[PDB]
């Protein structure tokens, strides 16, 4: 029952960033909800939930559209998949949130497609921490360099960074890759404005990456099943 995994999840959130000195607060539950249908995230909405995860463009689109012509109010749609240059038009017209900025003619494209009527679209930095498979996220090295030329873009806001670790055992692992971003993130935090999201943390790591300073863990399987 997805209201019972939500406040469970929350739970384990809330004790993880007390017991490291943390307001539980600061931590964000962003549901993932990629391959849940949207009647499973009709289940979480009515719990409370708000913030939900998307990571397919067209089925994200078709959750967004299937609550707006509900007219369900106050939700905020991250996309956290990669983003193609042929389907940025899509999120920049429907997503609050994009986490996976990792080039600028990407950015400049969300730039230029978000509707005037809109607010900015808020987005995220995707650091490529660890993981020699993916071909998502930049290196360290590049951060400083991207984040400035997207900082100028104004139909976007730039809040943080985000990173999907490669899969680690070892809870030492979890915890010294989630402080390479936490690092990353206080650092660019002392210069650039506004800087308050580290999308950082999944189920299996949620306890490191808390500890580690994430502000914004995304759940998926531990609220919506498999
Ligand atoms: C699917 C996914 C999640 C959620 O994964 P779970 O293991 O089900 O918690 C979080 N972040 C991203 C980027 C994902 O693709």
């Amino acid at each position: 029952d997805i209201a019972h995994n939500l406040a469970q999840v929350r739970d384990k959130i809330s004790a993880a960033a007390t017991r490291c000195g943390r307001s539980p607060e600061e931590i964000t539950l962003l549901a993932v909800s990629k391959t849940a249908p949207a009647s499973a995230i009709a289940e979480a909405i009515d719990a409370g939930q708000r913030q939900f995860g998307e990571n397919y463009v067209q089925e994200g689109v078709d959750k967004i559209r299937h609550f707006q012509e509900l007219g369900v109010t106050g939700l905020e749609w991250h996309f956290i998949g990669p983003l193609q240059s042929n389907k940025s038009r899509l999120v920049a017209e429907h997503f609050d949130w994009c986490h996976t900025i990792d080039r600028l003619r990407i950015a400049t494209r969300l730039n230029d497609q978000r509707p005037a009527e809109l607010p900015p679209l808020n987005v995220l930095i995707q650091i490529n921490i660890s993981d020699e498979n993916s071909a998502s996220g930049i290196q360290l090295a590049e951060l400083d360099e991207l984040a400035a030329a997207v900082a100028e873009l104004p139909r976007l806001r730039l809040r943080g960074l985000m990173a999907i670790p490669a899969p680690e055992s070892e809870y030492v692992r979890q915890f010294e890759v989630a402080r390479q971003m936490a690092v990353a993130f206080a650092g660019l935090k002392t210069r650039y404005p506004h800087i308050d999201t580290l999308s950082l943390g999944m189920s299996d790591d949620m306890e490191a990456a808390i500890a580690a300073g994430s502000t914004m863990v995304r759940i998926g399987t531990a609220i919506f099943g498999a």
